[PDB]
């Protein structure tokens, strides 16, 4: 850490300097070309800039830690696992997938999540996703995938979104897409907070312990904040009055001394199940069910620090699947495999050299012993003037770490191969449609509409006729009922039922919506509707802050005007910044034609109401708040909406709905 | 340009491969390292990015070409100004200045505006903006400003947004950026177009001729589509709606034969008239009023061609201010002689590599001939095995250009220095705060209400204490009546009148609620709000856009669902879409649930083109009734309420041209 | 490798001068290192760290080391209080350009007159150097012209030959087959300068770390006893001495296989070895090698002598004068070592060389 609290300004090599004027051929003349502290400083400026990551550009992180419930060798050999209450260092960040630097945190996208562990045998990297499972069965196909998603090549359309007929057409081309797909088109595309999401390993992965054996796993990552997600209608708008949102949450929860908490989970199975569930598990368009095979508590991760600085920490960071440690082993999933070649290659695009894991953030907390030598950007002197094997000038050092020797990393002895080298298809992976259907029959009916709902905006915006047929048709395979209900909105008739792969399974875990209420409600915003005209108003106001404070919740009081007591003027505020909006009694005069050249028309009103409509618990606190609602046009019975004089009363009840976090019944259905 | 409609899948070196399965040891087995048709296409794809622009990140380019109006070897040797009627092809890439790549295009920000003439003695780029002045008078404080104005080094927030602490301190302690800081925070911030905004080359230039003579020019795109900006409220959701609006519009403007135009001028001034206006023209904070400098008319600039690959051409053209012609010199201006040095060292980091010229975007329409070799990346196949000078084995070729041969470029013989080396800021470039105060003056009320109340909006986001009364007290010296309405706004007095600056003087042309109708209104968005229920209500509709659709309006028709006649739907819609907004009379049920859109959004999308000033209207008999349900008033300005569809039409293309009805906004008392 | 130089890596108590090139110069060393480094942040390669603590605004950039605390940088700030602080000449200790420093004139792409003479200096330099010494030069230029395939080339170069010595000109144009131009006496002239020449700037101060090849056999057990006792005392003096034979073993550095008078700053035969250089070839080296490596010695100006009794005699069949200055004769060790000792100091015996 450089530390510029104090001193006068210096070059790069220490020599003190100004750079606050150039260096001209008189007082109104030319600029000179000796001018060494303009130069040096431009040109910094010039080169700060480093290509955006291929994928998952628009992302945030933060430091933690990860402790072990246990020792774990009856499992595996990787050593952070190896004993009860092993305390290991993480870094974590979280991304979007298609959107660039910049582009909005609540677009609709599947989601980063990738750890590191820098563990006491070298760095553990888990890259994984905020959903379980991904659109493709060959990693060969990525730039497929990712080249439909991303913008139209002729003019860069659209940002950050599948809303276009390319993708669409990939989808509908390309069956293996339905499962994830579908996880996107819920609310798993648009979640409340990284926090309120959890991570997926996506592939399946071996333990291995030391004597050789092997268990096939599954990494799950369970949000201890529990599971929320936004309303299209909201993500929209907040992407334009906030594209920091899940940035500015998680950073915030991290300052308050609320970091963020996972349970890390695996789910263990036998070399022998690869084929006994009904699908092939190197199939990473596939989850195993959690009814059969419970997942295993493994310890705890936990976020507690933000970095210091962005760039060199949060923008270098450099995750790879190739980062293994002894006791996890690779499997044959032709996704994964891919994987492990392209987060080598990629960071020499980002780096500009082959030294980048000499970066502090991509350093290891152990020493490092190798041959590896020069390069651009070489930061170590290397003592060891013999950097060949086999040597004897330096007596056989570095050794050779296996099984055996220097706890090496090794391949499960098991692992077998046979028959052909192909670029063929194995047919264990041609089932595309069971999966989704087990998905979507898993979810509560408000959230099957949002999924229709979803889809229909988006189909809606393909321009391509034989396009939307051709998505009917796969959506169609999932379930007639879905195919019908978007159809209707693209005005086309949905193709006959086809059953081959219809089915009634449920699975739990998959809903967002039917995982009951939030398990705290720490950190979660209320915005307070006050005024500066009544005295009464802030008095109300300031009177809720202590009482809801006191609970964990963060409480911003809106008014015309700042002052002692209020946070944000409403000319700044929307009711995508908060979870729960309140108006206090003595502000009714601002919700009924009145104008005010301090915010825009309406804007009190419009916050409240789109608060209601997007199903957050809203209330009026105070004698006449019977009235302020028919006047609002909010319902004074409705559930998760709060009218009461006892402020004591008031927030009680209201807590309640801050928990149930969004209320279902104002989301018309299908017929 | 490489075709791809037909053939087989090759190899960059042309060998038939697949590219959909991957080679395994076993049909489920691992993956080979000798699978070659696996790595070099995720090779590629591992390396598809390069680093975006420094600043300017997020913008969108077309092809296009200029005209000469006249033989300008009067004022300058510049030969793409030496004919009537002298066509040279130019690309222009418009763009906002903080945010990164993937930001919104409608972000308040100052706007990029780059032109390049590949003219027939080289390329010639003027590289301006949207607003005629800069935050800053020393190149060297280059890096000062866009550190302050992008987001914050620790969390990396807010993307694009001066609505944060370091902006605003910045601003404060850096008194010359009041100029620049008042137009971005007037509609100049946010225009509805790039297509309704104008291009400045900011600095003064010169203008030379084949005789040595010079004169001093400032540079002026002017729009001949007008111009017009978004409201602030409309431009937030635009963002979220729509990141992709204004290269959206450009792109459709173009596609639909009508190429966004301007006239390329100049004001022409003498080199004794540096310091006769009352400030030094080599301050890049201040404009010649146009009252003491006409603009004259050089030529058309018109777009009329989108690029056929993003990334190869918008993403990849490097414009540079060093791309001088013969005819045209620098100035003194502090600001742009630090720009020299910059454009052309950045081109590194973004190519990677020296040869970024050879790149087809910016490669010359004439031939090249120098000693340049090597390189990483080099495309030529140089002949001349004698790259050095002065050599007699190529018999002293090439020639060296100058003045008198070769049609050289030349330094203006003119220009000379004196005195000490300094780094000292020359006295005359004091006076930071008249020239806001001029631009003040010279907005419409309404103009002024809607700047004080972005800086309410952005100064009310600044955390600090300290840093609000230090914004305070630079605004005051602009202006007091400034200060006291955003003082309002975030508690705090405004301290008391400082009068040194204050003036009532005024200057025409720097408005753009007061620059009167639009002069065309083709291209132009309107949405029609209807229904599947009524039969009558899509009838309607359909009149209505043969209507419409005939004066080159852009119209969409919105229902619950789609079908023939439909565009979009109700859950896909919203006001920011469009200029004006007509509801059939059909359909006054639905402004009156369904799970096909959310609740209350066909009334929403109609009271928000309202509440945002924009042309409204019913059409058709029960129309005087749906007003009074929408709460919108019928008599209002540019509400429109008529039976007559062709006389509806006329009303209504009338308010489309006034654009926004700004009596509907609330000012200060 | 990756040591990065600039000279506008300048310190206050310095500055720069107009001199145009030393003006360019300060740009290229910043952008090369671009290329070099391929990325911005060089400057924190350990090489090219300084030794004392670091503070400005200079963020991000591939490669970037640090990790900076401070969260506002940029400059003017109340946000970090106005720190990192501007340096000059009053605070801080800052770099400052020399303020007697002034311009005037115009902007010009022109030499200035006062760079025109090109002649002069050369003839000063040349005047300079001892007669050998110019015998050399001109010797090298003749090497060098006459590898020149052009013939306009060719008298282009005596052209300007020319117009620093006639002389010069006449005994290089001997050498290619053509007629020396006229003389042009514009620039001739007889001044000299000190401290320019080599070979006249007398004996080395030290001899320390010079090299002494002893060339001895493996037949006569004499001649390693010999080397052996030579080694004793030239290593007693700070020389490197290299002992070569046919074969290697202890007391044997080197073999005649990889050994030749470049090696060396001064040759000795020990007495013993006569056989060798005396029509008589081994598997073991190539043949004539012992004899050429002397040989070579010799015409190269190198201290070169005998160590022994027969060693009146070894010259004679080696063709070597026993007169000739720094050739060595003596049975003596102590006064042979004392005597060489002397002819390495002198380095180079210049009268082995022809004059024109
Ligand atoms: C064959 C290519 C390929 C395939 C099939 C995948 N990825 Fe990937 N991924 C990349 C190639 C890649 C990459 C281009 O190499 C990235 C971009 C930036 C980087 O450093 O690696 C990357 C980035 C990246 C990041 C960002 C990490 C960070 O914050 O720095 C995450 C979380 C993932 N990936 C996760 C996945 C998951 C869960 C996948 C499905 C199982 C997946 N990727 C398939
Ligand atoms: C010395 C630093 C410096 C200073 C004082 C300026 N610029 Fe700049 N500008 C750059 C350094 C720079 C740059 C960092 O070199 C960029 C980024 C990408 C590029 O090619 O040049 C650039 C980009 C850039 C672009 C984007 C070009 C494109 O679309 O590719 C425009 C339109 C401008 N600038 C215009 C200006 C104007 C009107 C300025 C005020 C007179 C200005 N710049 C001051
Ligand atoms: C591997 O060892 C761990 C170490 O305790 C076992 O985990 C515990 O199992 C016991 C017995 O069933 C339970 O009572 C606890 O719930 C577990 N404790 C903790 C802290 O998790 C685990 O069951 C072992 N697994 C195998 C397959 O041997
Ligand atoms: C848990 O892991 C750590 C790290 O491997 C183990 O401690 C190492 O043990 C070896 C001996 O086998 C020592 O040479 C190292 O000094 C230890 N490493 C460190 C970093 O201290 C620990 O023994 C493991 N526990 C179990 C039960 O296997
Ligand atoms: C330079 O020459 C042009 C070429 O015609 C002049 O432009 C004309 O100016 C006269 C008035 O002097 C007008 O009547 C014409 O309509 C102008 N034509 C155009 C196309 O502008 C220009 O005035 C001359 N300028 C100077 C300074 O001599
Ligand atoms: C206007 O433009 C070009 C400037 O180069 C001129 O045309 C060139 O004229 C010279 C004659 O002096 C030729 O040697 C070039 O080869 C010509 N080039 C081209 C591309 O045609 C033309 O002279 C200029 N016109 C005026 C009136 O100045
Ligand atoms: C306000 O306008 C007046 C009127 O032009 C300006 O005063 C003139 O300034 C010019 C340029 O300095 C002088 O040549 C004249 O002598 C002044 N004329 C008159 C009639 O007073 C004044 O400079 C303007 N002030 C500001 C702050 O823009
Ligand atoms: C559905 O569930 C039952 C019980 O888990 C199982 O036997 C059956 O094979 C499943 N079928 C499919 C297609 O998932
Ligand atoms: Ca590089």
């Amino acid at each position: 850490e450089v530390d510029d609290s104090t001193g006068y300004l210096t070059s790069d090599v220490g020599g003190p300097i100004q750079d606050q004027t150039s260096l001209k051929a008189g007082i109104r003349g030319p600029t000179l070309l000796e001018d060494f502290m303009f130069r040096q400083k431009i040109q910094h400026f010039d080169h700060e800039r480093v290509p955006e990551r291929a994928v998952h550009a628009r992302g945030a992180g933060a430091h933690g830690t990860f402790t072990s419930y246990a020792d774990w060798s009856n499992i595996t050999a990787a050593s952070f696992l190896n004993a009860t209450g092993k305390q290991t260092p993480v870094f974590v960040r979280f991304s979007t997938v298609a959107g660039s630097r910049g582009s909005a945190d609540t677009a609709r996208d599947v989601h980063g999540f990738a750890t590191r562990f820098y563990t006491d045998e070298g760095n553990f990297d888990i890259v994984g996703n905020n959903i379980p499972v991904f659109f493709i069965q060959d990693a060969i196909q990525f730039p497929d995938l990712i080249h439909s998603v991303k913008p139209r090549p002729d003019n860069e359309i659209p940002q950050a979104a599948t809303a276009h007929d390319s993708a669409w057409d990939f989808f509908s081309q390309q069956p293996s897409t339905m499962h994830t797909l579908f996880w996107a088109m819920s609310g798993h595309g648009i979640p409340r907070s990284y926090r309120h999401m959890d991570g997926f390993g996506v592939h399946t992965f071996r333990f291995v312990k030391d004597d050789g054996s092997s268990k096939l796993i599954k990494w799950h990552f369970k949000s201890r904040q529990g599971k929320a997600s936004l309303v299209w209608e909201e993500a929209q708008v907040l992407s334009g009055k906030n594209a920091d949102f899940h940035r500015q949450d998680l950073w915030d929860a991290i300052e308050s001394g609320n970091g963020p908490e996972w349970d890390v989970c695996v789910q263990i199975v036998d070399e022998s199940q690869a084929q006994a569930f009904g699908f092939d598990l190197l199939d990473p368009t596939k989850i195993i069910p959690e009814e059969y095979a419970p997942l295993t508590k493994l310890g705890l991760l936990k976020l507690d620090r933000n970095p210091t600085n962005y760039f060199a920490e949060t923008e270098q960071v450099m995750f790879q699947p190739g980062h293994i440690v002894r006791g996890i082993d690779f499997t044959e999933d032709p996704l994964l495999q891919g994987r492990l070649f392209s987060y080598l290659d990629t960071q020499l695009n980002r780096n500009g050299g082959p030294n980048f894991e000499q970066l502090p953030i991509n350093m290891p907390r152990v020493p490092i012993h190798n041959n590896n030598r020069d390069g651009a950007g070489q930061m170590f002197i290397h003592r060891n003037k013999y950097p060949y094997t086999p040597n004897t000038l330096n007596s056989g050092y570095p050794r050779q770490a296996n099984q055996n020797a220097g706890r090496g990393f090794f391949t499960a002895p098991g692992r077998t191969a046979s028959g052909a080298l192909v670029r063929e298809v194995s047919p264990t992976f041609n089932d595309h449609w069971s999966q989704p259907r087990l998905f979507f029959n898993s979810l509560t009916p408000v959230e099957q509409q949002f999924l229709v709902n979803a889809m229909r905006f988006e189909i809606s915006l393909v321009k391509s006729e034989e396009v939307k047929k051709n998505v009917l048709t796969q959506l169609n395979r999932v379930s007639h009922d879905v195919a019908v209900r978007v159809a209707a909105a693209i005005g086309l008739g949905a193709p006959d039922a086809d059953d081959t792969y219809y089915h009634n399974n449920k699975t739990a875990g998959v809903s967002i919506v039917g995982s009951g209420p939030l398990p705290t409600i720490k950190t979660l915003r209320v915005g307070i509707l006050a005024t500066t005209s009544e005295s009464s108003a802030l008095d109300q106001a300031a009177q809720l802050r202590t009482r809801l404070e006191k609970d964990g919740l963060v409480v911003t009081v809106v008014a015309e005007t700042l002052r002692e007591g209020v946070d944000q003027t409403y000319s700044t505020a929307d009711a995508t910044g908060f979870d729960g909006v309140v108006v206090v009694d003595g502000a009714a005069a601002l919700f009924a034609t009145a104008s005010s050249p301090l915010f825009p028309t309406g804007r009190p009103l419009q916050i409240f109401v789109d608060a209601y409509r997007w199903g957050k618990p809203v209330g009026v606190c105070g004698g006449k708040s019977s009235e302020v609602l028919d006047a609002a046009d909010v319902p004074e019975d409705g559930d998760g909406v709060y009218s009461e004089e006892s402020v004591d009363m008031f927030v009680e009840e209201f807590e309640k709905g801050l928990a149930t976090f969004r209320f279902t019944d104002r989301f018309a259905l299908d017929s």
